[PDB]
DNA sequence: TTCCCACCTTTT
DNA sequence: GGTGGG
């Protein structure tokens, strides 16, 4: 064995034998630009220099000759190949291995070592493991004669990527498998950092790996460097090895050899090396000796004339010039075009692109991709050269290339159907030689033939991957021999399961990374701005990959909007830099002649004199480019029109033509509805044939627009079809705003699959013209409907939006369809710059978008008193079509729309085309209204005016003007509905005016002013409704209020009571049928709502209520600890059930109510602070939205009987919002509906009220509203009548063998829920015993009395708070005490750390038994109650102080209230099903609070507020206090009543002072003054010994509590 | 023979 | 920061 030196000594190390042996076939694989021809070339420099002739065989076409010699590569006389085919490129190889001639040679990629057959056949056609076979062959043949001739072979190979492994690592390597086996060495090269110099990247941080070895050990490892234009960094290597082998001293910075200092920083140290290679040598040799571990132990004139013998064979076998020395090959010089920017010229090193390779730009929507492109056309067409422009991508505005400066006419242009059609069109013309320039805009939307021939949702493995992969090795040859640029230009997709590095990718997999000779990195960095507008971006290229100059530089210029790259822009700054221009503060001079103030003005000289800026352009170049460079036209037309006769003749009619003639090109719009918004998207509407997408938040009139877009185009013969994925569309509200119902094709899909599909179907058709989509939001994937809540389907939805665009883009186009995509927003979580929100379904939209509109609600259009419309903003956040960035105010007006005639008054007066006299609008002269309102309303009168003002005012004010048939198109409509409705089912898509199921109906909420305030007169049927408010506001109440009215009428209901704190007797109260309530008590909130969506599915289920979303905990939560970090789980579980909920609710017409709870959001000082539980996908899904709250007490002189309650209508769906209902909630009686109806009644002039005296026709019904109402009970008939003409009064929006199948689908559904969820999961609510309430005794007898049900909950929470020695601790172990009076287990969690257990014995508490915690972290507190809860062996549990609960991050901006939050949700549960009280003492911080944040004020079902109110004396001695307790919360009786008793110190709650003073209260204790009496005997005087006299006779005293309790439980 | 792709807040 | 499947 025979080696010969990498050019790394590293690497030789490594090796082992110190170098690649002889006779040999090595591989060298790694990432793209990681060094593998660079390292490749320095072995061949270093044969070179010992007098080795080698060759280089360039499969790539991308070898470049000046940086070989850079490397030191004797160019003239390497032997340099650019083979056609792989076999010809591997019949080189043998038959110079067969010469004995050549000493190494090279092939630069197995990768692009393209089969004979597959450049001979069109891309997209089957030659599987062509290659493969063929290399195999090749190694059979090689290996011989490479030993024979001690030729050494080093293939280069790419990565490529293995498709669904589950083991190791996913990579490979090209070209099959017979190479790991006949390679003596593999070598693994990485690029793993940047050689730095402050600014610069001057050079790779490098490692290879020793993959294989049959040379010597393998998988040694070598990291060096290589340094851009100089190769690897040897002398580098060389200090390092020698300091590490203790031959060259380091002191501190200071390097010494032999005592001899020779720099100071390796830098310097480096440079000595150069200096003295003598020294070098010696060192080398040295470091050689100690670590190389394989010890390596009329003669070439013979070889000369093998070697010609060789060459001449070869050249007599494959043509002309298939082999010649490097340095004389003329067709292999670097030859650039301009790019536009000249900043990105001289960060590009060679002053442009080159010529004949590929190149690919990549970055964010509207980052300037296509402009940058069509700049380099522009450019190269301005020097006489031929372009091509492949529209993949279906956007391109012909119009705006023009602005930019291209040379329409031209340009030739296609807009290809397929992926493989599209790149086969690219190689037409590259083999043609007649075209210099093409560009393929969005390889994202080079749609492989199968992909779209399948379905959406069909997976097509890898193939648009394996595509590009085929493209790039026919394209790399034909490119080269024709010296023509491709372009392409790519978009970025997020790549998930990645924490390391970037997520951001490219598409088309990994072949383009490769081939590429350049990769620019396009972003948009800020706006140009013209003080209002934004005239321009400012803009940022990174050169990622360059194989043409050093990579890595950058340029920032301006892309202004209708002009261009900002060029002479860019020439002032780099003037100015490089001290050719002046510049005096503002004042630019050059020469000492003055040329501007200002850079704008300085530009605008440049402008004005171009050959002054020729010669500033030349020196700058001189200066600061890295590289600089240095009948035949007749005869290309020919062959040009031979390729696009080719081409046409494959590809059909119009595939490719000049783009100045392509009709089907031109830009036409459709009017939004708002003559504002056409002015903001400058060209006068949304364009046809192209994909918009609006977003907002709820409400903010994404339906509504779309509507109005779809009305305006109906109104001029254009069919449209709705998509309803997010199932709310309102058929009749629809109309209101002027859509033609009849006429609206409409369809409610199940799986977003289908709704898409659909699209497709009526795209392909072309016999529909608009096209929305509400919801992407709602397009649910198959696989997740099919799946459970909680299932996890990781980008699923991006990925099938991401296909549904290259499909639908192109039919889209083709049928001049308009496509809108209503979107919501989500928050992205993690996001401290910028803004944290987004978009549902991924990133494809962004970019296939020629329009994004972000609408959102800025204010009320108030009437006084009414809210009758939304003040409204549309942001034109993307434009493909024109300038971006404009915005347009205007006024939905509810049940009208877009208030479009009053834009046209405001911006008819803005241009003086309408006089405003104060309040009177002229015009003409002649008066037309006064006020706004009125001026309006004559527009509306006089259409012929309008429409002439309006287009003056489009005339005056848009940038961008526009301007047996149909028979056809129905015969292609009807085939496209029997198609969708064969392959979707019966009634998939319908027209809306017939569709029945999409009728809303209606259900009273027990509240008859609610019911006026929704307009509809209830709560819609099959739809979401969220109720939400503070604690104790009604929410539950009405909930089941709207239940037993549900129930009233023969409609089953169920009850998701994850809150854990329903009162079944209570709901019997209220008017409930507890016997056929259905309710569960579930465990998780994924099983909650696992059981909505089995009973919405069921079809058997009328309403379904859930208790508090607020309470619904995720799994992962439950198992996990408290603490533990969830971030954005609950929300993610909340959209993902909103999704699949949505429909299956609809088709079941089963109401789904959601209870939710405020939480305050912190960092907020506008709007309001409120929020509600469970992220943002409720409130989009919700068709109503209430917001409940207590407004004030309902008194009976002293007693509080009820809550005096308002609710708003915050969201509304099905009528105008923001009307309000207020009423009565009656404790134990529900809402007071007759009440209700008194007040409307007498409102409507039904009733009369003379003073007091109620009427009803003549008859006197009542005095006072108390006996009118009750009158109104009495008559339940006249009730009805009255209720009846109110309704018809007030209501804005009016409605309109079966049940046995039903309780078999009913049974059916409650056996499958409790097969899955476990024994009683679900059950009738009148025969679940664990609903029953029990209490436990205070140790106070009249708190027990106060709170109602006389004691506190068993299984429920309680809070007890109150200021500093109150008697919150003492309170708490009374209970306990008589908690383990009566057998019960009970512990105290100490978080206060001030519990006296001999006090605590003294109240009566049973110390040894009670067990007691003192935690150190608050978290610690509650995993202990927690635990406690889970293992149903204790009964009571209290924690003293929630306010010492310290978070564990703090004993190391509201923590502890996110883990009291965390808390109850977990424990809520735990509790009920253990039957264990848990109470929380809180401290106080009207301007009182409560530690730790607001959830627990919602959890617990008691909060009592304790106070001190006085001292009890002993004449001198202060014995007691005297205390007061307010139940100021109560989910188990009437709240607000009040308990005083006295607290004895070191005795506990005075009990027997209660006793007296409830006795003499009773009238079973006489009081004669200050004499106490008994059954006429005497027992005492003052209370002080009647109270003694009780603890003397025990017996008596049972028998008075007894008669106490009796009388007031 | 060779990838594709995000999703979501939480709390004074 | 935890979550995979075609
Ligand atoms: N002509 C050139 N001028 C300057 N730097 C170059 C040139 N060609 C390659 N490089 C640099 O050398 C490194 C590896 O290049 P190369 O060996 O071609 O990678 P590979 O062949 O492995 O794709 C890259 O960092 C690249 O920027
Ligand atoms: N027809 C047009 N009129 C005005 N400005 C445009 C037009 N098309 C694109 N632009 C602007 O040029 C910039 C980049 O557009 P484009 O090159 O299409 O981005 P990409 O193709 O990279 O998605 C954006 O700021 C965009 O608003
Ligand atoms: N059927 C209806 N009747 C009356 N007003 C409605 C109706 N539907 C929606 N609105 C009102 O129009 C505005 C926007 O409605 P919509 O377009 O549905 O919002 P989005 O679709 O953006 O969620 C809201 O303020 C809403 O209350
Ligand atoms: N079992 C009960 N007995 C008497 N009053 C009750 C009962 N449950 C609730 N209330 C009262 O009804 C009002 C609203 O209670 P609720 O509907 O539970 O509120 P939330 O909105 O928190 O669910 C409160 O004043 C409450 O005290
Ligand atoms: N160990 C004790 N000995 C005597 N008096 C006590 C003792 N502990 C508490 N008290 C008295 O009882 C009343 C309330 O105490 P406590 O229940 O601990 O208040 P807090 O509400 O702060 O927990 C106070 O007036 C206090 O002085
Ligand atoms: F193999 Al290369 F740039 F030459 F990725
Ligand atoms: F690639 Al684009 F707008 F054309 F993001
Ligand atoms: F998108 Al919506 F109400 F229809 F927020
Ligand atoms: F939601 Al509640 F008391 F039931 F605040
Ligand atoms: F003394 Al305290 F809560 F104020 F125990
Ligand atoms: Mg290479
Ligand atoms: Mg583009
Ligand atoms: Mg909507
Ligand atoms: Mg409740
Ligand atoms: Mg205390």
């Amino acid at each position: 064995v025979e080696t010969i030196s990498t050019g790394s000594l590293s690497l030789d190390i490594a090796l082992g034998a110190g170098g690649l042996p002889m006779g040999r076939i090595v591989e060298i694989y790694g990432p793209e630009s990681s060094g593998k021809t660079t390292l490749t070339l320095q072995v061949i420099a270093a044969a070179q220099r010992e007098g080795k002739t080698c060759a280089f065989i360039d499969a790539e076409h991308a070898l470049d000759p000046i940086y070989a010699r850079k490397l030191g590569v004797d160019i003239d006389n390497l032997l340099c190949s650019q083979p056609d085919t792989g076999e010809q490129a591997l019949e080189i190889c043998d038959a110079l291995a067969r010469s004995g001639a050549v000493d190494v040679i090279v092939v630069d990629s197995v990768a692009a070592l393209t089969p004979k057959a597959e450049i001979e056949g069109e891309i997209g056609d089957s030659h599987m493991g062509l290659a493969a076979r063929m290399m195999s062959q090749a190694m059979r043949k090689l290996a011989g004669n490479l030993k024979q001739s001690n030729t050494l072979l080093i293939f280069i190979n790419q990565i490529r990527m293995k498709i669904g492994v589950m083991f190791g690592n996913p990579e490979t390597t090209t070209g099959g498998n017979a190479l790991k086996f006949y390679a003596s060495v593999r070598l693994d090269i990485r690029r793993i950092g940047a050689v730095k110099e402050g600014e610069n990247v001057v050079g790779s941080e490098t490692r290879v790996k020793v993959v294989k070895n049959k040379i010597a050990a393998p998988f040694k490892q070598a990291e060096f460097q290589i340094l851009y234009g100089e190769g690897i960094n040897f002398y580098g290597e060389l200090v390092d090895l020698g300091v590490k082998e203790k031959l060259i001293e380091k002191a501190g910075a200071w390097y010494s050899y032999k005592g001899e200092k020779i720099g100071q920083g390796k830098a310097n140290a480096t440079a000595w090396l150069k200096d003295n290679p003598e020294t070098a040598k010696e060192i080398e040799k040295k470091v050689r000796e100690l670590l190389l571990s394989n010890p390596n132990s009329a003669i070439d004139e013979n070889k000369q004339k093998a070697l010609a013998a060789a060459l001449g064979q070869i050249e007599k076998q494959f043509g002309k010039g298939s082999i010649m020395r490097l340095g004389e090959d003329r067709s292999m010089d670097v030859e650039t075009i301009s790019t536009g920017s000249l900043s990105l010229d001289i960060a590009l090193g060679a002053g442009g692109l080159p010529m004949g390779r590929i190149v690919e730009i990549y970055g964010p929507e509207s980052s300037g991709k296509t402009t940058l492109t069509l700049q380099v056309i522009a450019a190269a067409q301005r020097e006489g050269k031929t372009c091509a422009f492949i529209d993949a991508e279906h956007a391109l505005d012909p119009i705006y290339a023009r602005k930019l400066g291209v040379d329409i006419d031209n340009l030739l242009c296609s807009q290809p159907d397929t992926g493989e059609q599209a790149l086969e069109i690219c190689d037409a013309l590259a083999r043609s030689g007649a075209v210099d320039v093409i560009v393929v805009d969005s390889v994202a939307a080079l749609t492989p033939k199968a992909e779209i021939e399948g379905e959406i949702g069909d997976s097509h493995m890898g193939l648009a991957a394996r595509m590009m992969s085929q493209a790039m090795r026919k394209l790399a040859g034909n490119l080269k021999q024709s010296n023509t640029l491709l372009i392409f230009i790519n978009q970025i997709r997020m790549k998930i399961g990645v924490m390391f590095g970037n997520p951001e990718t490219t598409t088309g997999g990994n072949a383009l990374k490769f081939y590429a000779s350049v990769r620019l990195d396009i972003r948009r960095i800020g706006a140009v701005k013209e003080g209002e507008n934004v005239v321009g971006s400012e803009t940022r290229v990174k050169v990622v990959k360059n194989k043409i100059a050093a990579p890595f530089k950058q340029a920032e210029f301006q892309i202004l909007y209708g002009e261009g790259i900002n060029f002479y822009g860019e020439l002032v700054d780099l003037g100015v830099k490089e001290k050719l221009i002046e510049k005096a503060g503002a004042w630019y001079s050059y020469k000492g002649e003055k040329i501007g103030q200002g850079k704008a003005n300085a530009t605008a000289w440049l402008k004005d004199n171009p050959e002054t800026a020729k010669e500033i352009e030349k020196k700058v170049r001189e200066l600061l480019l890295s590289n600089p460079n240095s009948a035949i036209d007749e005869n290309k037309q020919k062959a040009l029109a031979a390729a696009l006769g080719q081409i046409e003749k494959q590809f059909g009619k119009g595939s490719i033509m000049r783009l100045g003639e392509d009709r089907s090109m031109d830009v036409e719009t459709i009017s939004t509805g708002s003559l504002s918004l056409d002015i903001a998207l400058g060209a006068g509407g949304l364009p046809m044939g192209r994909i918009v997408e609006i977003y907002g938040p709820e409400s903010s009139g994404k339906t509504t627009l779309t509507l109005q877009v779809i009305a305006a185009a109906q109104r001029e013969g254009k069919t449209c079809a709705f998509i309803d994925a997010e199932h709310a569309l309102d058929p009749i509200y629809a109309r209101k705003l002027g859509v033609d119902i009849d006429n609206l094709l409409c369809s409610q899909p199940d799986t977003g699959e289908q709704a898409l599909e659909i699209c497709d179907a009526l795209a392909r058709s072309g016999a529909v013209d608009v096209i929305v989509v509400d919801s992407v939001a709602a397009l649910t994937p198959k696989a997740e409907i099919e799946g459970e809540i909680g299932d996890s389907h990781m980008g699923l939805a991006a990925r099938m939006m991401s296909q549904a665009m290259r499909k639908l883009a192109g039919n889209l186009k083709q049928s001049n369809t308009l496509l809108i995509f209503i979107n919501q927003i989500r928050m992205k979580i993690g996001v401290m710059f910028g803004n944290p929100e987004t978009t549902t379904g991924g990133n494809a939209l962004k970019f296939y978008a020629s329009v994004r509109l972000d609408i959102r609600r800025i204010g009320a259009v108030k009437e006084g008193e009414n809210v009758v419309g939304s003040e409204t903003r549309v942001k034109v956040v993307k434009n493909k079509i024109a300038a971006p960035f404009k915005q347009a105010e205007f006024q939905i007006l509810y049940g009208e729309g877009i208030n479009f005639y009053g834009e046209l008054v405001d911006l008819g007066v803005k241009e003086k085309l309408i006089e405003k006299a104060g309040a009177w609008y002229s015009y003409k002269g002649e008066k037309i209204g006064q006020g706004k309102a009125n001026a309006t309303a004559w527009l509306k009168d006089n259409p012929e005016t309008a429409k002439e003002i309006e287009k003056k005012v489009r005339e005056l004010l848009l940038s961008n003007p526009n301007s047996a048939i149909d028979e056809n198109k129905q015969k292609a409509l009807a085939a496209a509905l029997g198609q969708i409705e064969k392959q979707f089912g019966k009634g998939s898509i319908m027209r809306l005016g017939e569709d029945r199921s999409m009728d809303v109906e209606t259900i009273s909420t027990g509240s008859l002013s609610l019911d006026i305030a929704l307009g509809a007169g209830g709560l819609p049927m099959g739809r979401i409704v969220e109720i939400y408010g503070p604690e104790s506001s009604g929410k539950t109440t009405l909930t089941l209020q709207v239940i037993a009215a549900a129930q009233r009428e023969g409609k089953t209901c169920a009850f998701i009571d994850a809150e854990h704190a329903l009162d079944p007797i209570y709901a019997r109260k209220l008017g409930v049928d507890i016997d056929n309530l259905l309710c569960s008590q579930p465990d998780t909130g994924e099983q909650a709502l696992e059981i909505c969506d089995a009973l919405a599915r069921s079809g058997a289920v009328d309403v379904i209520v859930v208790d508090s979303v607020a309470a619904l905990t995720p799994k992962a939560e439950i198992e996990g600890e408290i603490g533990d970090s969830h971030m954005g789980l609950a929300a993610r579980m909340m959209s993902q059930a909103m999704r699949k909920l949505a429909g299956n609710l609809k088709q079941s017409n089963t109401l789904l109510i959601f209870i939710n709870q405020i939480r305050m959001k912190i960092g907020v000082m506008f709007g309001n602070p409120e929020t509600t539980t469970g992220g943002n996908a409720l409130k989009f899904y919700a068709s109503v939205r209430l917001d409940i709250r207590r407004i004030g007490a309902v008194k009976e002189g002293e007693n509080v009987v009820g809550s005096e309650t308002r609710v708003k209508v915050v969201k509304n769906k099905i009528a105008a919002p923001f009307k309000q209902a207020e009423f009565q909630i009656l404790y134990g009686e529900g809402i007071n509906f007759y009440g209700e109806l008194v007040d409307l009644g007498v409102k409507e002039k039904l009733i009369e009220k003379a003073g007091a005296w109620y009427s009803y026709k003549g008859e006197k019904i009542g005095q006072g509203k108390a006996n009118a109402t009750a009158w109104l009970k009495d008559n339940p008939e006249t009730a009805k009548e009255i209720e009846k003409k109110v309704r018809e009064l007030l209501l804005s929006n009016p409605n309109s063998a079966i049940d046995e199948n039903k309780q078999k689908a009913l049974a059916a559904a409650l056996g499958q829920i409790e097969k899955q969820f476990g024994k009683g999961s679900i059950m009738r609510l009148g025969e679940d015993r664990s609903m029953d309430v029990e209490t436990i005794s205070t140790g106070s007898l009249s708190l027990d009395i106060a709170l109602g049900a006389g004691g506190l909950p068993m299984g429920r929470i309680v809070e007890i708070y109150g200021p500093e020695s109150s008697g919150k601790t003492t309170l708490t172990l009374q209970v306990i005490a008589a908690a383990q009076r009566e057998g019960k287990t009970c512990a105290f969690i100490d978080a206060e750390h001030a519990l006296d257990p001999i006090y605590a014995r003294k109240l009566g508490v049973d110390i040894d038994n009670l067990l007691c915690s003192q935690p150190d972290t608050g978290e610690q507190a509650l995993e202990i109650c927690d635990a406690l809860a889970r293992s149903g062996a204790v009964d009571v549990i209290v924690v003293d102080s929630v306010a010492a609960l310290t978070p564990k991050a703090e004993i190391e901006m509201g923590l502890a209230a996110r883990m009291m939050s965390q808390a109850m949700r977990k424990l809520a549960g735990n509790l009920k099903q253990s039957n264990t009280l848990l109470i929380f003492i809180n401290q106080i911080r009207n301007p009182e609070t409560t530690t730790g944040g607001n959830a627990l004020k919602f959890y617990a079902s008691v909060r009592l507020d304790i106070r001190r109110i006085g001292a009890v004396k002993e004449g001198e001695n202060v014995v007691g206090s005297e205390t007061r307790v307010k139940v100021v919360k109560n989910k188990i009786a009437a709240p607000f009543k009040q308990a005083e008793f006295q607290i004895l110190y070191g005795e506990g709650i005075n009990f027997y002072g209660e006793l007296v003073d409830l006795g003499v209260k009773e009238k079973l204790i006489e009081k004669a003054g200050a004499w106490y009496s008994y059954k006429g005997e005497k027992i005492g005087q003052g209370k002080a010994n009647a109270t003694a006299w009780l603890k003397d006779n025990p017996e008596t005293a049972k028998e008075i509590e007894k008669k106490v309790r009796e009388l007031l439980l």
